């Protein structure tokens, strides 16, 4: 549809527009470059697993591949969305969200290609809960914008993208991450990235929140929305976080190894904790 | 629609795809903040113009400005097609442009901001022919592709807006600043701007030129469709080009005042060179 003015030409870019100060700060801090990252360290450690502690790791990497992935192509509707709303500081902080996912892809594929597992197919590691939260919920919440932009839609995509797969699982894996193999002295390169990755989400969650709370603030029934979609998808969260951990607790050979004192039901704390907080950053005025 | 599959889950990146290399220059090359530029002596040399040295400067402002916005906005389906047909390293690549626009629009808004005319509305200075580039062919080939991306929907598409817009209006405009005001010392800082983006066009133009080739290549047909969609557009391309050379020849003051030996019968031969160019890169078979 033809262009019917522009914002730089009329006026200028709104600088005081938080998404505008979310964009300087994704610049300032997202200089990172997953091809700078060394992991030939990460390639001898992989080595020197056993076959029952190679297995170990690679479920919480399997959802993380595909889901980087998974938001790198879902997250292009919510731009073209604002975009044709005229909402120019939201998106151009979210050619900073779509790079950032890019980044994202790009290091756990260059730590598959490290470690030797490339051409592994770890599909197997996606349940049916998993599925069901990026392989359907997530690109139809989405996909939905390209016809459907209303309110709620845009509350339902930022709530099953920002405050579910970001500020809850992805969160929750980056906290597991640490909680595992910072301790073993493990993967230094795969933790630097979720480092990098852990400072990228705190903007990408930003955006949900901010989008989210800027619906919310038009009528307080959209609230109600946000909550009800959070508890939607709980059981699907949790279904999957449940998998992993059964999947944790048979293949109790890396646990014992490296003296891991893998607290698994710390780790669904932990989840149940991320859940909970991103539903009171969400203020029902 | 549905994720069936994800490529660095079964596999990984094809590491050696020229886009993924493009991707790994741009992340190298592009670092380059639109925040750190320093715009006061612009401040000073925009002040001290006359009225009839002001007005000289802006129409060529005005066409970069919407220029940058439009683009920013219309990259987005061809990243959606890309995507839906697998084309993860585009993609990838893809982000990087969709964030050097966004630095391109914030370039020209934080210059207007710093000489004192954002608020003005240089909209005046887009003729017939400009919008129908900029407000009408480059949304419509590029929207196109949400429904429609047959090769000769996607080569239409990266020829209005590589190979047009961006390969032969942008890389004349680059030209005729750096002819203008690089000879007049004066506006440093956009000049500065004009350089970084400069760079990151070279990136756009070759992400156009592997788009179009990599489409000929599999039926020489659509050499012919380019060639032909290329000369549909020349008349646009020239009569705005004639507009501004007719805005600059009556607003003579600035030449006289600096110096300037501005020769518009050149401007006007680097703009016939770049069309033909554009043109040449593109092998028939
Ligand atoms: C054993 C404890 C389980 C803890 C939960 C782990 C979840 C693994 C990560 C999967 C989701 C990754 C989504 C990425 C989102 C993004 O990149 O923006
Ligand atoms: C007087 C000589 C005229 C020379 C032609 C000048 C054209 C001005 C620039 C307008 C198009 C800008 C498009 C930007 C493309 C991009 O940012 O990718
Ligand atoms: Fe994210
Ligand atoms: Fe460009
Ligand atoms: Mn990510
Ligand atoms: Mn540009």
């Amino acid at each position: 549809v033809h262009h019917d003015g522009f914002q730089t030409v009329k006026a200028t870019i709104d600088w005081e527009h938080p998404m505008f100060k979310l964009y300087e700060k994704a610049k300032r801090n997202g200089k990172w470059n997953p091809a700078d990252i060394d992991f030939s360290q990460d390639q001898k450690d992989f080595a020197s697993l056993t076959s029952e502690e190679k297995i170990s790791a690679l479920p919480l990497v399997a959802g993380f591949s595909a889901g980087e992935e998974a938001v790198t192509l879902d997250i292009l509707p919510m731009a073209h969305a604002l975009a044709r709303q005229g909402r120019l500081e939201d998106v151009l902080f979210l050619t900073t969200f779509m790079h950032d996912e890019a980044k994202h892809v790009e290091m756990f594929s260059r730590w598959q290609q490290a470690v030797g597992i490339g051409q592994m197919d770890l599909s197997v590691f996606h349940n049916d809960h998993y599925k069901r939260i990026f392989y359907e919920a997530l690109p139809e919440a989405m996909n939905r914008l390209y016809a459907d932009d209303s309110p709620e839609a845009v509350i339902r995509a930022a709530t099953v993208y920002n405050m579910i797969v970001e500020g809850t699982l992805a969160e929750s894996g980056y906290y597991t991450f640490r909680q595992i193999y910072k301790k073993a002295g493990l993967f230094p390169g795969l933790l630097q990235g979720i480092d990098y990755l852990n400072m990228d989400e705190g903007r990408h969650i930003q955006f949900g929140i901010y989008t989210i709370q800027r619906i919310v603030n038009e009528d307080e029934r959209y609230y109600e929305l946000f909550i009800r979609y959070m508890d939607e998808l709980w059981p699907h969260v949790i279904g999957y976080v449940d998998y992993l951990t059964e999947l944790g607790k048979r293949q109790q050979q890396l646990a014992r190894t490296y003296a891991l004192e893998i607290d698994y039901d710390l780790l669904r704390h932990y989840v149940i904790k991320q859940f909970n907080l991103r539903k009171k950053q969400i203020s029902r005025t």
